[PDB]
């Protein structure tokens, strides 16, 4: 991991400014098209979280096709030596989709930029407004499925002892107060950590310091196998990489999501 080995996963804006020019970097913003072309980290390239989804129904927060996931990362250079350092501007979400992606793939070498724009630009770090030149062509990728929950492995481990469901969307979708699906409520045996409480507004939407504390009060403990999920996955991406950054050595993405859960024949749902 060249340049960034000795880091942690998550690493602070110091840490990404001093290495800025490492040439094992792909610095990728998932910010927005505006939010790029405003001023973006120097070198970052754009990845708008659009094309971080299947967006197609029954469950639009399946990861995107192949043929979309090839061109992607060959358009960002992906290659055997790569770093990448991932941010966001809301917090983490995107980033730690992203990162879940980089799982996919089966990207070993990557970390996530804590509180990602929101703390860069907090410190007044240097802002580019220039384009990288994309790598080049499509990469043939090695897909994994160890990362990520289907629905029907879920299903069969509902009620687990050694099992957590971090649910990351409000309470109110938690409870089924705010409905999005056709059923309201939560995975049996699931519990609510909503993802932005996740974050420390006062320190410029890092995750907070005392976050593991927090987690072990609702039983998400490393000892279990974490599955954690919101709507679209999209939410769930910072819960995710909370729970790979604290070291759970088992973690999912149920990518389908409530949009797949509250909407399937199968799928139990507990208020
Ligand atoms: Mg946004
Ligand atoms: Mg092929
Ligand atoms: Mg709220």
């Amino acid at each position: 991991m060249d340049d960034f080995a000795s880091l942690p996963l998550v690493i602070e804006p110091a840490d990404l400014q001093a290495r800025l020019s490492a040439p094992e970097l792909i610095l990728v913003d998932l910010t927005s098209a505006a939010r790029y072309a405003e001023g973006h980290i120097p070198g970052a390239r754009f990845v708008d979280p659009k094309r971080t989804q299947l967006g197609q129904p029954p469950a639009p927060g399946l990861q995107p096709p192949r043929e979309q996931l090839e061109s992607l990362f060959g358009e960002l250079g992906h290659r055997p030596e790569a770093v990448y350092v991932v941010y966001d501007d809301e917090g983490g979400g995107w980033a730690g989709r992203f990162i879940w992606l980089l799982d996919v793939i089966g990207q070993q070498r990557y970390h996530y930029l804590n509180g990602g724009l929101t703390a860069w630009l907090a410190e007044d770090r240097p802002l580019s407004r220039e384009l990288p030149a994309p790598a080049g062509g499509p990469v043939a990728l090695s897909l994994h499925d160890e990362p990520t929950a289907s629905r029907d492995y879920l299903l069969g481990r509902l009620g687990a002892a050694d099992l957590a469901i971090w649910d990351a969307r409000s309470p109110q979708e938690y409870r089924g107060e705010k409905v999005l699906a056709a059923k309201g409520g939560h995975i049996p045996g699931a519990v609510n950590f909503e993802w932005t409480a996740a974050m420390d507004p006062s320190r410029a939407l890092r995750i907070r310091t005392d976050i593991a504390g927090r987690l072990e009060e609702l039983g998400i403990t490393p000892d279990k196998e974490i599955v954690t999920h919101c709507q679209t996955h999209h939410r769930s991406g910072l819960t995710y990489l909370i729970a790979k950054a604290l070291g759970y050595p088992r973690v999912k993405g149920y990518a389908g999501s409530w949009g797949e859960w509250g909407n399937h024949p199968d799928t139990p749902v507990e208020l």
